[PDB]
């Protein structure tokens, strides 16, 4: 029951089955990912008020309201370890990423109570515009549960004013509306000034009985004699239920307690619009044929080592179909036709190894996987106008050293090859990933999907094997001192000081905490993620292309048949 | 449950039980009522081949297979006795409106097989454009029954060729798609050329086991003898099921018959992105507070005779409930909020008989109702723009015999005013009803959300005791005629022709003929309608402004409280 | 001074001298040519108010106003015999087209003033959309000369009401208003209310002396008496300048005279924005290296006779360079790169002769140059999907009797790919000019960037040589009556009325006065018209892609050099 079998079932399969594993290298793999998780496991536990504390108070901790709101198995956080300006504990004061809600996905911002009542910290405002964007290329509802004190008073400079500062995201919220993405918000405990903003501004707005929103609230001697006073006078925070309930009726539901909130935003979620996934689908969903443990054997920590991308690709698509776009044209790059869950994307990933008797713009020259010459840049152009055109996701995996440098690369039009893949790129007006396999290195790095392609890439992962930089640290030293070393131990040192400094400062932990990638992800959760993603990216898009009047199957093949 | 009841909730109510009833009133509406019932009977049976031939053959007709898909007592046809070409049968060959599918609304389009197997007819085109303007506008799904036999052949020349002929629909289709607006079609008998390109246009094919679509069909003793021979080959009509469901994959699902096409279009409908309307509801439903029976007896067939227009809106929205903005400011139009079906709409409607000491810049003068003068013109300039902030949709209620005329309204600006209202629709950006109460007349008809403003009004439904003119016969004889009658019984008689012309061409049946109104709809089926057209525009809407952050409410409260 | 010369200068030179020079031919298509000329003349001609008599009064023609405008030899006409409701005269009642105003391309529309001083008639209202289309498609500014008194009385049914009758221009200023698009209006005689809206509806008003413009105007033996007594009084026509200018000030500036008045608007015309189109020039403006006369020898009047459309493209555009895309790939289309005036415009043309060994879908085949196959489907979409993404304008030239029909072409998916085509157009998002050389006919008629596509189409223009029809007579008489010739003289003569009415209906000035086409140009008027478009294409176009990033360049040449 699916449109044209003959081109989107039954694709060319690819990858094969795993002859020599790699312990030492999946154990190395392994330990990145394990370093991750226990990082992640301290910041989220860390705070003055435990969760113990906060449930004897009654109160949900951040991860027992997701928890509680999304389907078993289907959390992906996002910038869990993101903490750009070195708040203490290791965070932003909030949880977020994509989660299900009876099987429809939403972007989801949880505040953590656990740490100054979810105040505003250092990098916050940052962390929740990468949020409100993913919303709105994708154009999913945005839920939060929020619990949020406003302001850290010692970081005001920090959180409060500019143009990226804590007022941002309410601006972000109208935009959302206006776009016809919905809002909602659980209301929890005191949510006055830049917390009461982030109440209001939602499109609906359900409270916990005992919670509030407010412009103000409540909030040496003389100071110590008013507190005791106003608090046995049982003055009640401003904005609480008999005010924004009873009389403004701007709490449009209140629940008794946590779950009772979380119930009431499961009721609104169930009302917002979303297709069944079968109306995109080309194909049954099927797993891949091969497993994606193997991917702790395929890609290697060493970084010298090429390996098959073609593996790669075989473990995150469905059945291990690939229907490659111009197979054999700018060998350097695959782009080509994928399934996830039966969705059809599209798919750009390096090739690693040497490549004989290319680029054809040289002679005599051997080609090198993770660069980028002619032919590549010209099909991956087509392939996004393509896909664009089609409205096809695409999804980029990164590992790349640059797009080929040299008088005979500037004659073959490098430069502005890949300045019109970026063109390209802005055109598509389509939500794309990005996936860093290993090196994101390099202006490569931002032609490839890049996430500075702020309209279009939703958000990057990176897998444990991941690492940026510029250029490797030995080359940097080269191009930065070679002059001086010549017109001149002191230049010497320097240059060993950069090339430790750019090792450390390429680290998948260190890359994720300055949000370089979003999330370091396990090999087993690529794909899904990938799911997450594409199964988001189809839920209400606001464009479509009949797949009988698509153009990127019928030029694949004619390309096949015609040469 | 809801968003600020003490705006939204225990609005003032309107309208009084009747107390005089008017039998000979409500007899004359009806008869006008009976004829448009009849004529379209008359329409829908018409044609070679009847509906139980239909039947013996296989095939259901239009109005069988409509019946089928929708949800009993939600049809809304529109364009039933458009025929601006004169075609004998009194049709354009296909049946159009809005119907209910498991509570999803969707616009219909069902090629009428009993007249020249669905031909294109002179006037389809026009009526097309329509079907698919009004999905566009309300971003709701376009459904066709389609059995299409294409051009018809002796007047290929209406038909065929121009910018708004029979290849307009196609570009419509790929329009609605790319707008992120799904097309479905049931594909039933023979579709060639014409009937191939409505049948691979839309998003979703749905096939009849015995139909087809093709580019091309199978389509003096020498052509008899070509004929006999071709027909004892057997040779497939071009394009059939083991063609595009077995070859192309063009055909996503075929079934065995009639209804179970209905049934695969039924089940892409399911699929369809919707909200549950409660999402947009500021109260539950509720029905007027009194009848709309009454409707009979409130509405002057008299066209002299005014009326309490506070009584038409009383039984057309929820419980009697109307918020007015500005009450007392611009008296000869009325402008609020109400509800319908628990949702929001902004309600304009002209108000009938004679307003003293009216209006302000003339001095003891006595005010028109049906008329348009400076302060309503600026009330619903305002009202407009404030809705259009809002998200609110508009419907107006004509019933407008123009502008004030002369230099004392112009100096107060009227001209200026009226095209301001025609830019302050056009900024609206949203979906609006237009219902034609009795007058359509002069260019208020246009100002008061005419169906000239063809990005905003979706369609127009007119009353039995409606008529449209540019003015009244006897004005616009003497305007033609009087400088002549100077100058100079010839052209007495040319008067009076003009005269009687414009009553004939003005009557509520050749309105609709000519579609200068889509539907003429009875009495006790325009809050149906109403009902249709909201829950229609509230289903995906494409921007939203939540229910605390409306201007109307709050402007309309302090225009109240302050003066 | 120009980017990239490698790939936009020295194109590839195309056609050849003309050898042998056709007489007969020439003499044919002249005479066709005449006929327009004459029917146009007659037109403009008639009236009761003639010329002289204007002139007397102090009023200037729509053609001495427009003269008055426009710079010497750039008025090209669109609609000039446009008349579907078969009015008296001929016409709209409106002149209307493209014109240069110190170098700046605008559309001016002019109402005939010797016509009942420049009423509604039936027809006019699509007319006028047409010209406010054009503008909104090209962001071109729209200019009024305005001399109109509204509603033609007797045949107000035709032109007062409904979605497209005389109200709905008013919504489309408004509509170009917002779009950023100025519309400026000359205000002369008396406007009142259809009148009156013209007025004031546009961005900018220059008025007349002893213009007006009113909601209302001034407009059997008290008749008489009443019209001669307010003529005694002299109560000036409502809405004249002492009211427009020194009260309301809706009148911006005020001229003694009908050239004054045009001054001033091309003083506001000159304060409008407008690169110098020397900022998209890829070269400097050359003219074509072969002679446009020999057109008149070269497009044969003798429609069983193939051309080489080369031949024709050559003559068209700049230095008779041509860049094609794909060359013998989809033999049966021209799709390729050329300069109009050193700008860059996509050109798709239709291959006439007979094409051996093709399509590749069929054994022992020849191909029918004027029809469409799979790979000139395919190209085509390629074409216009890579021209959109680098903002270059296509140009269509049409001679086309459809697409290959039957199973093999509808598994060849022909069906799809035509609708792909249509799909790929309505995505362009750009202004698009349609030549129809001869035959417009068939589907593909639609396809190939057809007037039906309302969202690119700018208008379409014919030569001489040109026809419209579904198909041929003969054909629609076979497809139409055989089944009936052997389920049965009668037939017989029905199947000669019909071969002789497609003849009939077919004619080039039958076409234009429908509006199928939107004027029939003379030969040496196909470049002028082309430079027209291209110029207003590129003199304030919304979206730009710069040389060095567009990719329809370095995809044509990589299929020059890959294979
Ligand atoms: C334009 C935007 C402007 C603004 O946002 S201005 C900020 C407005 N916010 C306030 O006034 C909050 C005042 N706080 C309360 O009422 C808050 O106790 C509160 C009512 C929530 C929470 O009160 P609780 O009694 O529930 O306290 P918790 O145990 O949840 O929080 C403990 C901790 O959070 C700290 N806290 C809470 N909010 C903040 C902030 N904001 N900054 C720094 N530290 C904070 C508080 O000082 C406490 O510090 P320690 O005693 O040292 O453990
Ligand atoms: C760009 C667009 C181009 C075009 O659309 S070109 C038109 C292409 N269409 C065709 O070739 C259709 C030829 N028809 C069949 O094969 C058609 O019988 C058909 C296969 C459907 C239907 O065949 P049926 O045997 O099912 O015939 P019906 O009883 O359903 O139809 C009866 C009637 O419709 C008439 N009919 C069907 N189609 C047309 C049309 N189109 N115009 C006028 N009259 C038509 C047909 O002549 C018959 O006339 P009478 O014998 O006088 O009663
Ligand atoms: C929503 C929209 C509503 C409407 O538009 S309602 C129409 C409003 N228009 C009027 O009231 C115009 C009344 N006319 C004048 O004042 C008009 O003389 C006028 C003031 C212009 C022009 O007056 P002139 O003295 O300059 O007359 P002309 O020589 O320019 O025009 C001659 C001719 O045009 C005719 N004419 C002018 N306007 C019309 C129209 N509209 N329809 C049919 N025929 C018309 C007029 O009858 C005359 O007919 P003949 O005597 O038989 O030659
Ligand atoms: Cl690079
Ligand atoms: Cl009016
Ligand atoms: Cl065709």
């Amino acid at each position: 029951m699916y449109s044209m079998p003959g081109y989107f079932q039954n694709m060319p399969t690819i990858g094969k089955e795993l002859v020599n594993p790699n312990p030492e290298n999946e154990q190395e793999i392994k330990a990145v990912e394990s370093d991750i998780h226990e990082s992640i496991k301290k910041a989220l536990d860390a705070g003055i008020t435990s969760e113990e504390k906060l449930n004897e108070r009654g109160q949900l901790s951040a991860m027992q309201r997701i928890n509680a709101l999304i389907d078993p198995g289907t959390w992906c956080p996002l910038n869990s370890l993101f903490n750009p300006e070195n708040n203490k504990f290791g965070t932003t004061n909030i949880v977020n990423g994509l989660g299900r809600v009876d099987g429809k996905w939403v972007y989801i911002v949880a505040s953590d109570n656990k740490k100054m009542a979810g105040a505003w910290v250092p990098g916050q405002a940052e962390n929740l515009i990468r949020c409100s964007d993913a919303a709105k290329m994708m154009h999913l509802p945005l839920i939060y549960l929020l619990n949020c004190s406003g302001v850290e008073f010692p970081n005001q400079d920090k959180v409060y004013p500019n143009r990226r500062g804590g007022g941002t995201p309410f601006f972000r919220n109208s935009e959302l509306n206006q776009l016809g993405i919905p809002v909602i918000v659980g209301i929890y405990g005191t949510n006055p000034a830049g917390g009461g903003y982030h109440s209001i501004s939602p499109t609906i707005l359900i409270a916990h009985q005992d919670a509030n929103m407010a412009v103000g609230g409540a909030g040496a001697e003389q100071i110590i004699a008013a507190q005791i006073e106003n608090s046995k006078l049982k003055v009640p925070a401003p904005g609480s239920v008999p005010i924004h309930y009873d009389e403004t009726g701007f709490f449009r539901e209140v629940y008794q307690n946590d779950l009772g909130v979380i119930d009431g935003i499961k009721k609104y979620i169930s009302y917002l619009p979303a297709y069944n996934l079968e109306f995109f689908r080309v194909d049954t969903p099927k797993a891949p044929q091969l497993p994606a443990e193997d991917l702790y054997s395929i890609i290697p920590m060493n970084q010298k080592r090429p390996y098959d991308i073609y593996e790669v690709i075989a473990r995150l698509f469905d059945n291990s179909e690939f229907s490659e776009y111009k197979k054999g044209y700018g060998p350097e790059m695959v782009t080509g036709l994928a399934k996830v869950n039966g969705l059809l994307v599209g798919v750009i990933a390096n090739v690693q190894g040497l490549l004989m008797n290319y680029p054809e713009y040289k002679q005599n020259s051997v080609g090198i996987g993770g660069k980028l010459y002619r032919q590549g840049l010209i099909k991956m152009n087509e392939f996004v106008t393509l896909c664009a055109r089609d409205r096809i996701p695409l999804i980029w995996l990164q590992d790349t050293t640059g797009i080929d440098v040299g008088d005979e690369a500037e004659k073959a039009e490098l430069l502005g090859l890949g300045q019109s893949l970026i063109y390209s790129i802005e055109n598509s007006k389509l939500p794309s990933l990005e996936i860093t396999i290993r090196k994101a290195s390099a202006a490569a790095h931002y032609v490839l999907g890049g996430p500075q392609g702020n309209n279009t890439n939703v958000f990057s992962i990176g897998t444990g094997a991941c690492e940026y930089y510029v250029m490797p640290g030995e080359t940097a030293a080269n191009a930065m001192y070679s002059r001086k070393l010549v017109k001149a131990q002191p230049i010497i040192g320097k240059m060993n000081d950069m090339i430790q400094m750019y090792t450390d400062k390429s680290r998948p932990k260190y890359c994720t905490e300055k949000g370089m990638v979003d999330e370091i992800v396990d090999m087993t959760e690529v794909r899904p993620y990938i799911q997450a993603f594409t199964e988001a990216a189809y839920q209400n898009p606001q464009s479509i292309c009949p797949m009988h009047q698509m153009l990127t199957p019928r030029s694949t093949r004619e390309f096949e048949t015609f040469g």
